[PDB]
């Protein structure tokens, strides 16, 4: 069996078991009679936990005693996924639960599916979250997640009739063994309400309460005895008629009932202001009193990071709190809330931008609003200082929006709250100081630094991909689990014939794997001697699937001209859920759809191109697609893509990029080599210069006969026959409203991809460019990023050192 | 320490300890630095949950093979109370915990206290389904209690200014250690749609679904070895635009959310009718597939008790399955029906009467109405042929009433599809004869029985009064607490000195502990030294909380006007809520402060006369005052109480009864003597004519100046002088519209209350008396009660038999 998952003690197996029909019998109230392989996994799952209660307990009293600085990592999305695997890891019992499970007859994988996801984010910025909490708990730092506990995640997406369908995802429906309810933590969050400016200051009065009710769950770092904490805030009512009065508590309680499922959207609505602030206020109450167990020393003892501005409310809270409850002066107030906040952006698109109206604000959180106009104030007469007679510079920085509506820039009021600011890889975090926030860049140059994303390589490598960690294991030994660069050591075994043998026999595994769950699952079939050419991802036109379409399409219509012309076989994979108002996205999946109907059942293509949709993507998915995938798409505009981390999963687990030099793909190419990535399309540069002279995909339609007969396929209805026209949203945006510039790379792109079969028509050197490209992933590791934050934001010593028993 | 509550087994009470200790840090997560009496508490409850589980799983296979009758006992309320003490009595670990958390530094009773009722019924008809399920767990019967998991049960009372306020009942605030949830065992129930007549018969389509999830909650019986099952269902959506889809769900889970607060009133609310098709669908769902695990066995197999008419739907959704899905012909699946079913009826008030309308169901249950319909028509179709000509009977019993809106009769529908229908005493039960179901007596006499009423002697009085319950002991041993006649051994003691002096003494001890809990937990002093004058129940006019207040007045003024007279000091004591919408019963909460609010204060009378105003009267509350009683008020209008079990209560803890000759009052008489109760008032023969005649409230306050006074007073606003006309509504319905003829009892309740006086004043015959009452209290053993449901009516034998280990 695999070593990297630990020994499997003989009383350690035996405990287990004991431990296993104890929980079965007093936990689940079941006899070996009755029992389902639900009640096996939970009954597992709670023999698991109880595994990590005794390094809970003495993390956090060892944290009490040592006072350090606490590190308060705040956001909107937590995307943890399944937990019952990764604690097994991270505790060493992985081997041992697996035979304990064994010898009673079962099989764990098989009771590992029936974990629901976590999947209380959208895409990359909730991951990002969650490999995070991972990474500090794994560096030893004494690291709070702060979120809601949604009561439905993100949406379980369906496909009928070639289109998504939305439905509730009810995780809590069985339980959640996981989490810890700490009702007795409960805490009064105020909406609405008014100011009385009267003698010890202002008053915030006459206001509505919502508890908050606090959830813990444990956060294990890798087998070092650390064990964190994720607490998720739920809402609940304090203490028409009786009985409308007690339904009525439901609206309170709605507050935490549904993630928003807008990636990189922003839509404006109340309910999300109350789900920012409810999580914002929650919090910052737990921070103060914990750090009272005067504020001078508050930024020694207290880090807040903000991910994303979605908690930036945090900084006139805090000011609020300080001010009005704890009545510090302003200045000695506002000179703490800079020092202990920082400030991450993930995207530089306009239209995700929070710019909230000021009647809003004025009507829910009045003091903020009052807090906020104070802030800008005293900042822009900073500016005034710095840029005597500068109007424009003034209106442009300015926290407050003019316009029909009045509306408060959240990104500014970041940016002037916190003393760091970043992007999330080097491109992002460079722009930002070039264009979108140039003028802050010149008021507080040292506000700006970069921290390029990451992704632990404990979930994305070891749990997901055990048996290309354990090759590794077998040339270079375990350290590499924590310490990532090492896998540059296997830059060695470039030419070692077992290492190439080795590497290509775990993917090919992989694959099979993918394919029997695919036919397990969705009674799918996967050619499975084809080249895996995975883009997912949340669907998007920015991240172009729509090229990835035009693509496959022109690798039909080749086929259909020259029949008799070799091509390397591929399965063409594409997953993601669009938001269930973004009617582009959802055309865009029923495209999808469309051509694998007409592709797939083309008696002359065969077996030699599938294109399928890959349904409910998701956290657990993304464990078993990528380290199948051979092929790994990260194709955005230039410009458009801060980082990724999809991207960065896909180098680790043997995948080759197909990509632009956009976001992290750009670090990776440069970490690996170029040579060893297939980079295509504008730079952007040629982004900027197109957009100069202004983007005409006319041109590109009238000289590319390839991509003329492809669009009226479109037009004409040859990929929807039923209904002719279903497709002409989809052809007049990329004929006349195109953004992201697709038929500007759809040569480039094409050409790119006739590379990628060339190589792997070489076995030999196919897996030597891989092994290029997983020796030199080190740097993605998400334990590097949170080190970077913990020296260069936080002011935090990082530590792998072991806690006792 | 006290015998009756087991033994303190010396390796029990390590393994308690232990196992508290272990469930305190895996369960709780807590060291003993952190933790609260809340978590003590919850480590308590969970270790002597685990006590259960063995009994649980062993009972219902016993059943399994066994294959006894089943007994489905289904009811909108079980007014459960705390669960701990319970549990520990009826396993015979009292003593035991009590130890164990004595050697951990705990008092056990403190523990106890943190412990939420499960409140989930109003008044009467909800806790005799609570002893109910008690006493059949206790006699062997393999029985299965079948309601709604509320949400939120009966609202807590606050008293504010004089007046109720209710507050949302947040019983599963902290969690439910004792329920086990089943979502594993969810089932879908329908509302709306409409009915296709086709072709394998009639189809109930295009219907809204609300899934149904169980909670199951263990029921041990007395040191049998026995626990049984009550199942609970809680409401569940199925799986504008998306965000207020997934808001919506709450509009179906609504159906659980709160039990609605009318005590013997009809309200016609849908979500009511809602509540009780959900119950009525899911359970017998249950019923048929455990059957399954022909349906001419089925009422061998099956029997359902309607607790009232609240699930009577269960007859047209029996038929409805056995006609529409299981293709039996209607009249085989009556006579299955009728022989299955038997039907409770709790009162005579003509507005507590289900009379639902016909739109109402012909929407949320068109299929049930045709059935309905189909069972009028069969069943008038036998009424005229018995009574061939008679077509005022026919009007008369019809399941359809006519009028400005049609409605169903559902006592009618429950009579007509029941084998059985009872009263529950025998004055009652002969009054369903004689006149309220005359007509339908007469068709078919053989359905009509008596099943009196009945407490359970484990909550009532070794829980409650473990004093009283051991000095019973140490006479008599321990087989009357589940064999209640044998306290009839302890006439024998009614000489005996040791006795009188032991029961006196236990009351003093009950007397000070009561008075104790009051000024711990509302800083309110009682005079231990005075009678202990209590009436606990639900506010309702026929109850006559008024006719109380006359007397307290009375008392008030004849103290004033004879100051130097001595009067054997009083401490009259009333509890009990209101519903919500009933106004006078919340001006009658109001006035009995108000009458406190002068008496109280009044330095003439000092401590010689108080009265107060139990607030939250519930059943952990009731277990508090009820041993504390010396007298004990029952003093409902002759015809109104179809029983009570209050009554009961009171008698088998040492109170004397002040009361009428109404519902078991007169049983309870007979079986102690009338020398040995203080019965006063009109009996139902003097009610009917005065009713025949007229009742003239005027005559009796032309005739009694003692009562004229009392009537200015509050006409005056003597007991409200910031507000002399508050009492006017009160004044205005004695005077002229007053139902339940307080004034006409009044002067015999006040002569009877002297009685009461004067043997008070003599120590010994009052004790003498009480051990006449508590030695005959035997009859209302809830055991009993049960033993003639099973014999007389569900046709199983009961038994005592331990089950093993
Ligand atoms: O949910 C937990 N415990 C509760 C406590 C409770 C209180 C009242 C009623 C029932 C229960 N049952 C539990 O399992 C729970 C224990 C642990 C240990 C973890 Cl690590 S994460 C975690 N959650
Ligand atoms: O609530 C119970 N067990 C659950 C099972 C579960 C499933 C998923 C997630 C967490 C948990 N925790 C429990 O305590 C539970 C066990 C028992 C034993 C009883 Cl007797 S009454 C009773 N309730
Ligand atoms: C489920 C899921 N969604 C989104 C992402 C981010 O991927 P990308 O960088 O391709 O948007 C990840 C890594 C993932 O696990
Ligand atoms: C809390 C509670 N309410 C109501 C009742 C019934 O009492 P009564 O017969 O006096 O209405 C009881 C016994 C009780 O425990």
């Amino acid at each position: 069996q695999i070593s990297v998952r630990g020994l499997a003690g003989v009383e350690n197996v035996t405990e287990l078991k004991k431990n296993f029909n104890r929980h079965l019998h007093f936990t689940l109230v079941k006899d070996r009679n009755v029992a389902t392989p639900r009640d096996y996994y939970f009954a597992l799952a709670h023999t698991v936990r109880d595994h990590l209660v005794g390094r809970w307990i003495r993390t956090q009293q060892h944290y009490y005693e040592k006072d350090p600085k606490r590190i308060y990592y705040l956001s909107l999305e937590f995307y943890m996924g399944r937990t019952l695997q990764n604690t097994m890891v991270n505790l060493a019992l992985e081997n041992a639960c697996d035979e304990a499970t064994y010898q009673l007859g079962l099989d764990m994988e098989e009771l590992e599916e029936i974990e629901e996801d976590a999947g209380l984010g959208n895409g990359g910025l909730g991951r990002l979250a969650a490999c995070f909490l991972d990474s500090m708990a794994t560096l030893g730092l004494a690291a709070y997640g702060y979120g809601i506990r949604y009561e439905f995640g993100i949406f379980n997406q369906k496909i009928c009739g070639g289109w998504q369908m939305e439905e509730a995802d009810d995780w809590l429906r069985y339980g959640n063994p996981w989490e810890k309810a700490r009702p007795e933590f409960t805490l009064p969050v105020h909406f609405y309400g008014r100011v009385e400016h009267t003698s010890q200051g202002a008053k915030w009065v006459d206001t509505q309460v919502v508890l908050a009710m606090p959830y813990d769950t444990p956060v294990p770092g890798y087998r070092n005895n650390v064990v964190n904490t994720m607490r998720l805030w739920s809402a609940k009512a304090p203490n028409g008629g009786y009985i409308q009065a007690v339904l009525d508590r439901n609206l309170a309680e709605n507050i935490s009932r549904v993630l928003y499922p807008n990636d990189n959207f922003f839509e404006g609505k109340e309910l999300r202001l109350k789900q920012e602030y409810f999580v914002v206020a929650a919090t910052l109450q737990d921070i103060i009193r914990r750090f009272k167990s005067n504020f001078d020393a508050f930024p020694d003892k207290v880090a807040i990071q903000l991910n994303d501005t979605h908690p930036s409310l945090a900084i006139p809270e805090l000011m609020r709190v300080l001010v009005d409850l704890e009545r510090l002066d302003w200045d000695k107030a506002w000179e703490v809330t800079v020092k202990t906040c920082a400030y991450t952006n993930h995207t530089v698109l306009p239209e995700a931008l929070e710019r909230w109206p000021v009647h809003l604000l004025e009507t829910l959180l009045p003091r903020h609003l009052q807090i906020i106009y104070e802030i800008n104030q005293r900042f822009l007469n900073r500016v005034a200082a710095a840029f005597p007679g500068d109007v424009d510079r003034l209106r442009r920085m300015s926290l407050v929006e003019e316009g029909a509506v009045k509306r408060i820039n959240m990104a500014h009021l970041c940016i002037a709250g916190s003393h760091a600011v970043n992007g999330v890889a080097r491109i992002h975090s460079e722009i930002l100081k070039k264009t979108i926030f140039k003028d802050f860049y010149e008021l507080e140059p040292h506000k700006f630094q970069n921290k390029t994303n990451g992704i632990t390589p404990r979930r994305w490598l070891v749990l997901c991909n055990p048996g290309l960690a354990e090759i590794i294991a077998e040339r270079i030994g375990e350290e590499y689990i924590s310490d990532l660069d090492q896998l540059r050591k296997l830059l060695s075994y470039v030419d070692d014939e077992a290492f190439i043998r080795d590497v290509a026999k775990v993917k090919q595994e992989n694959k099979l794997k993918f394919a029997a769950y695919l036919e397990r699952e969705y009674k799918v079939h996967i050619n499975p001697n084809s080249l895996f050419d995975v883009q997912v991802k949340r669907i998007h036109e920015y991240k172009r699937q729509l090229l990835n379409c035009l693509h496959v399409i022109t690798l039909y219509n080749r086929i259909k001209k020259e029949p008799n012309k070799f091509v390397v076989p591929r399965t063409v994979m594409i997953g993601g859920k669009a938001a269930p108002g973004y009617h582009m996205a959802k055309m865009i999946i029923k495209l999808i759809t469309a051509i694998g109907d007409v592709v797939n059942h083309d008696p002359v293509v065969g077996d030699r191109l599938r294109v399928i949709f890959l349904e409910n993507y998701r956290v657990s998915l993304a464990e078993k697609v990528i380290p199948a995938a051979d092929l790994s798409e990260q194709i955005s505009t230039a410009g458009t893509e801060a980082s990724g981390t999809g991207n960065m999963k896909f180098m680790l687990n043997g995948a080759l990029t197909i990509g632009t030099m956009d976001g992290a793909n750009v670090e990776m190419a440069e970490e690996a080599g170029e040579e060893n990535f297939f980079i295509f399309g504008m730079r952007v540069e040629d982004v900027d210069r197109l957009d100069q002279r202004g983007y005409n995909a006319q041109e590109y339609y009238d000289r590319i006969p390839e991509l003329r007969q492809i669009i009226e396929q479109l037009s004409s209805g040859f990929f929807s026959p039923k209904q002719p026209d279903l497709f002409k949203d989809i052809v007049n945006m990329l004929m006349h409203h195109d953004r992201f510039k697709v038929f500007a790379d759809y040569e480039e792109y094409v050409k790119c991809q006739e590379r990628v079969s060339a190589l792997y028509k070489n076995p030999r050197e196919w897996t030597r460019m891989v092994i290029r490209n997983i020796a030199t992933s080190g740097k993605f590791s998400s334990d590097r990023t949170i080190a970077q934050y913990a020296r260069e934001i936080w002011g935090v010593e990082p530590s792998r050192q072991r806690l006792p028993a």
